């Protein structure tokens, strides 16, 4: 029922001591805490990221909820916002959406304007051996989802239960985007949790308002 404070963001508005209350988080590149939320991409052609420092090891099951929005720009762009669960590596690349090398081991959930689906959530797996080629449409799951230019936040909820043969469910605003049993690495290995974004000169503002992790399904 209760969230795991050690793997969650604190209430960002209520923060008084930024250094203390964010000690478990790495702020990457241009991300800034501004008037009660993180702005990942505050300027033209900026990138930013938030990563939990400790690796998470699942007990039975887990829920991650990210509350986010994109404000200020609706239209054509290669910019986007990624949510990551990554395994066993520590390169310095930000080539993929301000967040990762094209070659990574884990799960990337991407909000972007896909050349063929348009405004969408697309989910990708990589096993660390190949460069992910995004423009070949190699995602294992997807849904259409409107995110650009809304003050009203959305919530991504990822639930994952190894005990139910690795059922992973991804909901956007409490509506199912996809469900899968293809993602299994989180049941048996520690992994890193984070988010990243990149924009362009149109200054799309990708923002994180809240993040909670729960040590079960809710
Ligand atoms: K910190």
């Amino acid at each position: 029922l209760k969230w795991n404070k050690g793997y969650s963001l604190p209430n960002l508005l209520e923060v008084t001591d930024q250094q203390k209350e964010l000690s478990q988080w790495t702020l990457g590149d241009k991300v800034k805490l501004e008037e009660g939320r993180f702005v990942l991409t505050p300027g033209k052609n900026t990138k930013g990221s938030l990563w939990l420092k400790p690796e998470y090891s699942i007990k039975d099951a887990m829920t991650i909820e990210w509350t986010f929005r994109s404000f200020g720009f609706r239209g054509s762009t290669k910019g986007g916002l990624a949510f990551w669960l990554k395994q066993g590596n520590e390169g310095d690349s930000t080539e993929l959406f301000g967040g990762s090398s094209k070659k990574f081991n884990g799960l990337m959930i991407l909000l972007r304007l896909d050349d063929k689906l348009g405004e969408s959530v697309t989910a990708f797996l990589n096993d660390g051996t190949k460069d992910l080629d995004i423009e070949s449409s190699p995602y294992f799951a997807s849904c259409l989802f409107q995110y650009q230019d809304s003050m009203v936040p959305s919530t991504l909820r990822l639930t994952y239960n190894p005990l139910d043969n690795h059922l992973l469910k991804l909901q956007m605003d409490n509506r199912v985007c996809f469900q899968t049993r293809k993602v299994k690495f989180m049941g048996s290995s520690p992994f890193r949790i984070g988010t990243s974004a990149i924009n362009d000169a149109s200054k799309e503002s990708f923002e994180i308002l809240k993040m909670k992790l729960y040590d079960g399904v809710i």
